[PDB]
């Protein structure tokens, strides 16, 4: 694989978002993974539905919590693979008040037929990415509360907690990382994004990755 990749440079990733005080990171996961696997797939950068998830995907739990993996089951399995765009189904539950479901009246913004759970290896996972887009983890996110910049080596690596979006790695660097979008806004670590190092299991990175297949 390249000793370096970064979707950013694609023009493949959104804006960070903001999930606000409510638990809906799973969400952001799965559908940042999402809006990038579309425009890799030859079609323009588009926000995708947040709120579709956590308000209408009843396998997971809205503001309390789910999994990136059930998200994409619900996607194909519940709603005919279509992921509304965030203009018409909009992020509404940042005070943690999730409204019910709607299921009329949103516009269609991207299609999936499936997802790929990736080996527990941050090599295999780094090759994928490489060649296919970035990837959704979940991670143990609870020391990163102090995170202002830089390579996080000492990550609290216990039990994940918060789902997030792999865009990029850095193999030349003094300290070899990842790069994380986070859905904290850009107000937090690097322009909204955090480097882990790469190679040691930081904040159990390689446990739980995952991407969409658009089709
Ligand atoms: O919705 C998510 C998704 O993050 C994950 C969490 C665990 C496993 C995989 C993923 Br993705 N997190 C916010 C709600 C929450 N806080 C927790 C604190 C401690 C343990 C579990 C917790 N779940």
């Amino acid at each position: 694989a390249p000793a370096a990749v970064d979707w950013r440079a694609r023009g493949a990733v959104t804006a960070v978002k903001d999930q606000g005080q409510c638990g809906s990171c799973w969400a952001f996961s799965a559908i940042g993974n999402v809006e990038c696997q579309w425009f890799l797939a030859g079609h323009p950068l588009t926000n995708l539905s947040e709120q579709m998830l956590v308000s209408c995907d009843k396998t997971d739990s809205g503001c309390s919590g789910g999994l990136m993996n059930n998200a994409f089951e619900w996607i194909v399995q519940e709603n005919n693979g279509a992921v509304y765009t965030e203009d018409s189904y909009p992020y509404a539950s940042g005070e943690g008040i999730s409204p019910p479901c709607t299921t009329s009246g949103h516009t269609v913004g991207a299609t999936i037929t499936g997802h790929v759970e990736l080996p527990q290896d941050e090599a295999q996972i780094a090759a994928w990415l490489a060649v296919n887009g970035p990837v959704a983890v979940a991670v143990d996110a609870s020391s990163w509360m102090t995170y202002t910049g830089g390579v996080m080596t000492s990550c609290v690596s216990e039990q994940l907690d918060h789902g997030v979006l792999l865009v990029g790695y850095n193999d030349s660097a003094a300290v070899p990382y990842w790069i994380i979008k986070n859905s904290w806004t850009t107000q937090w670590g690097e322009e909204g994004y955090i480097r882990i190092a790469k190679g040691s299991n930081q904040c159990l990175v390689k446990e739980e990755a995952s991407s969409a297949v658009v089709g």
